[PDB]
């Protein structure tokens, strides 16, 4: 069932939320956990998608799941956006970039004559038992919060 298999040490990787404090990918077992990967905090496409998702929220509750925004931006940046925009889930800070290497999210393109290396929008569900069950990569911001939803129920299920 899994699309995607992790190093094991991602599930013990600390990962610094919005708000001060940490958490694991293992510290949610016993739920369905969206992560979602955007490249920049506090952008128009990255606002719309981090908005989308804020509405839906209440449904993904509706399933027991949680959801995770990921940028390398910092926990200073994370929060502001947070307060600005709303949002009821947490940003994981990746300032490392830990997180996107263990999910392959940061991709590489040949531009201004150089190698230039980035966050692509991705995102994954990851099982209650911490599989990696679907995937979604170069993501299109529009209708993307409702594709997962619809994902996440028909997985759920
Ligand atoms: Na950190
Ligand atoms: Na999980």
């Amino acid at each position: 069932d899994a699309v995607l298999e992790l190093p094991a040490a991602t599930f013990d990787l600390p990962l610094s939320l919005s708000g001060g404090t940490q958490t694991t990918l293992r510290a949610h077992a016993g739920h369905w956990l969206v992560i979602y990967f955007y490249p920049k905090d506090s952008t128009p496409g990255c606002t719309t998608e981090g908005l989308d998702f804020n509405a839906l929220l209440p449904e993904f509750d509706k399933a027991g799941a949680k959801i995770l925004g990921v940028s390398r931006d910092s926990v200073k940046s994370h929060d502001n956006f947070c307060a600005k925009q709303g949002f009821a889930f947490p940003l994981v800070s990746d300032g490392d970039e830990a997180l996107c290497r263990a999910f392959d999210v940061i991709k590489e393109k040949n531009m201004y004559g150089k190698q230039v290396l980035g966050i692509e929008r991705s995102t994954f569900l990851l099982s209650p038992e911490g599989q990696v069950v679907q995937a979604w990569r170069k993501v299109k911001v529009a209708g993307h919060a409702d594709a997962v939803l619809a994902a996440l129920k028909a997985h759920a299920k």
